[PDB]
């Protein structure tokens, strides 16, 4: 019958862990490998980070110089541009497990949505003291001219724990035994460039040039982030039990079978509490600015939408989130506070009516979500 | 506790079954047609013992009355020439109901090989293909007639040994219903251009083919003589309260490189499973897609293959591979079984979309008749 | 004395917790990388794989485009072809053990000896249905015409555990301190092609073009297969001991000194449980077909030959084996449900007694074998 | 080395260089203990060219 | 359409079996039973009141 009261007593003492692991525990941001290569060679890496104490995430810095060895035409950067420089990331932990799976521009986006605005990016200011972008963080040139070279850096940020203090999601790696794998697949000349008129949702630049442009080369550096030196008591090492045995992932999935002016409905799986979603309407290749769709909603058995918004006014929402819009035909909504759980109410799907369908249309959908390891 | 005792019990008694009763392979009915006037019939088995089984054999002369063209077997070919069967137990409960290319696939992957092939060698004493089992012309050209032969197995019971499935009709009364839906002269015959998955030849005489006739004998397999104890007929209960069928089912919705998910139902033990990418009519090898998988929610997936290495795992079963755009997947020493509905789900990430695309799977699976 | 009982009961012990942790633990293939590489930069690899649960084997699959740009001559597959794609595979466990270490055309042979048939070959029947060759699974052009490219794949199981039934020789991996290695030593375009008169032992194609036939590329995809969620008890974790500390290992060697007529004997080490031998008559650089050859036997230490036999009816027991023959010049030897144990008799040796013998010939012997990690 | 390279010649060189962690072969001061299979170590070699 | 873009209909439980798998005229005609005419062109209606 009742006896809930053991998940209650289990939330506080995992509460109780979590605070004195962070209070106790120092934390370190350390390098675990760097390499320079050329796409044209490899483009997949398996990269081993180490196995110390708790882990929250890991920092991927990314490089590149292309030279667009065109005669005479340019490119000019996609809407996702260096965020295209990992095609895709998944991660497994010492179990080997899978959390995150995803592709870098979907990681990009979430990485932005929990920052509150463009990940790593530097405002623009009327100070005259001469704060900037002054050290180029993630940058990529917005044209690359034909026989020029663009250099780039982008950075990702690959969550294991749900944030600095919520240790959700986090990965206890102590045992030898096993190690854990962050999997990078990098943009390459086969993904990185778009010819005019081709798709440009994978590629970083697209124009005329696009056939002559290359990849001199990619570099990477991961940073892994961990809690060393662990809390002990009397029964050992004090740990949230819950945060470490719950996955924190992103995944992506791709939907087809839109028509204009009927609602095209994506269903969410039981079991996952989804903290976001984002759906990416690439309309056969062309991005639009919300002008190809009739509404957006999330919808629960029951015909109930509980935001069934126009393309600006769902907008609006989001620009309360990040401080600016994501790029075109990019939609995120912000179900945190309280996640979409099959469970709690019936099913619940997110919902596009598009207006407009070119052929080849697909929702390509993005999701933040918290599971049972078990 | 109990069943450990329960299932103990019903294998010593599936064991006193086999090792006492007598197996008989019997005609029951045959029949000769012209599918212009009638290509759906309903086969009565008799109602005796432990039925295993039917063995299904179709024959057929088809005739290309086109003036200067000629048609060349489909992918699928013979396998088409049943187009359904559906099987209704003593009580009114239905076994399997599927297709006759899916019912085909699956003879083959119990078998090991291509069901009732014979297998090239280089011995020099005569064996080979003498007896002509399951056979048809690559091609009928115009003016031609083509005889062809095939055969399928409708299994109850799970296999020779397993009698999980089987049916016991010795007493039952009430009749058994095997009903057959063989091809026409409209489904056999595919115009170039036209979508060949249920048709048996394809090509520019198409629309002048005809069947001269069609004739089919159903042999029942079952077991006789049953053994008898203290309480009476010592049977498997479990194996007879089991039922073991195949099923098909279309799934469409795919878009380039997204995943497309067939969940799998609850309750049911799914030993193996087959997805056809009928991809808008044209049938590839492996070439218009990323991958395919199985994936368990919050578990991901724990095959996630490229279309090669898929079929790689596919030669060790069946020593070939199936036709193009045809894929299998065996589970059968750890059936997929979810207490929730779509606990898990087959994948497929299709590189390239055409229009009307959709995937065709077939199942085989283990279910309570409770 | 006795208490040999120990044995007896650590054997059911062993084959106990094997079965439960069959029925309890679910088995994965999952991919842990893939390159795609000019063997002109690099043919040497180490493959690092994920630390989870128990490793039973690596599936690798191999892929290549080889042009031949001879003005006029052509090149053919060898007897060994595209199983000569990878040279050389050598495999370390956590503890940095080394298993397997041998050739790609010996541990082909092996996945052929214990399939029962040639490795992943689709057999050719009458079935009208069209089975056959649809997928190209392992495959290469007979012939790489002047001018022409040809396409080839060929797969190799590295196997840890003997099979998917017996875990003897499979490997714990849960220690995040050390990982494993799988080291791949690639064919390249001095190993690749042989010219005509050259021994081609080693190469893929041979013929009077080869001096300019070149790799385009070749690329690598190693897929894991391990059991997860492995099932635990009152002793936490149950695990077949005398399993995961028996290694199963292929290995290879060479010996000359062949004399026609002549017992050559090439003797069997002690320790090991030898399952398997295979034997490849490299008559310099000739390959035949049993014909170089009086006899062949295996033997123990009182002169006792247990199948001393001319070599065609050597080659019917292989037949029985694996329904066909091995290449020219290749013999195999079945000892699994009786391994060879020098402990069981005396010294034991493998026998050929050769009929012709050609400048630098050898015996090229390769091994399937169980020995125990200490 | 060669102590000198002609016009037109080419010139093979062979060097080696003993990178220490412990101090001696009989003084293990400054060795490592390599045993985590979590992080590995580095040797970054940064070659003329 | 009037039905000729149609095999059948049917009502389907998870037990596979179909109460009324019918081709679109006779489906029609259980209709007419119902409002003594049909519905408009591609308008199928089932009673299970």
């Amino acid at each position: 019958q009742q006896a809930a009261l053991r998940n209650q007593q289990a939330m506080a003492a995992n509460l109780q862990a979590r605070q004195i692991v962070l209070q106790q525990s120092y934390p370190v941001i350390q390098q675990v490998e760097t390499q320079t290569f050329d796409p044209a060679n490899r483009s997949v890496f398996d990269v081993t980070p180490a196995n110390v104490g708790i882990v929250k995430g890991f920092l991927v810095k990314v490089t590149a110089a292309i030279t667009n060895n065109h005669a005479t035409e340019a490119v000019a950067l996609t809407d996702f541009g260096p965020a295209n420089l990992v095609q895709r990331v998944i991660y497994y932990d010492p179990d080997n497990q899978r959390h995150t799976e995803t592709s870098g521009w979907h990681l990009h986006f979430v990485n932005t949505a929990k920052q509150g605005a463009p990940f790593l990016s530097s405002m623009v200011t009327d100070s005259p003291i001469k704060y900037g972008d002054v050290m180029n963080v993630i940058d990529a040139p917005a044209t690359i001219a034909a026989g020029a070279t663009g250099e780039l850096t982008m950075y990702y940020w690959v969550p294991l724990a749900y944030s600095e203090t919520d240790l959700t999601g986090a990965v206890l790696a102590n045992v030898p035994q096993s190690k854990q794998r962050l999997k990078l697949e990098f943009a390459n000349n086969n993904t990185a460039f778009a010819a005019v008129g081709a798709n440009p949702l994978e590629a970083i630049y697209q124009g005329a040039g696009a056939a002559d442009c290359e990849f001199e080369e990619i570099s990477y550096t991961v940073y892994q982030s961990y809690l060393d030196q662990l809390p002990v008591g009397q029964n050992g090492y004090i740990l949230p039990l819950i945060d470490l045995s719950t996955l924190y992932n992103l995944e992506n999935s791709a939907q087809a079978g839109l028509t204009p002016n009927v609602d095209f409905v994506v269903q969410y799986a039981n079991l996952y509490r989804y903290l976001s979603t984002i759906a990416v309407f690439d309309n056969g290749g062309s991005f639009n600015a919300g002008t190809d769709i009739n509404y957006l909603s999330q919808r629960t058995a029951n015909f109930s939408d509980t935001r069934k918004l126009d393309p600006k006014t769902w907008a609006a929402q989001t620009r309360r989130r990040i401080a600016t819009d994501f790029p075109k035909g990019v939609y995120y909504c912000d179900n945190r506070d309280k996640p979409i759980y099959t469970l709690q109410y019936g099913n619940v799907g997110f919902v596009v009516n598009p207006k407009t369908v070119n052929q080849n249309a697909r929702l390509l959908m993005g999701y933040e979500y918290f599971t049972s390891r078990t």
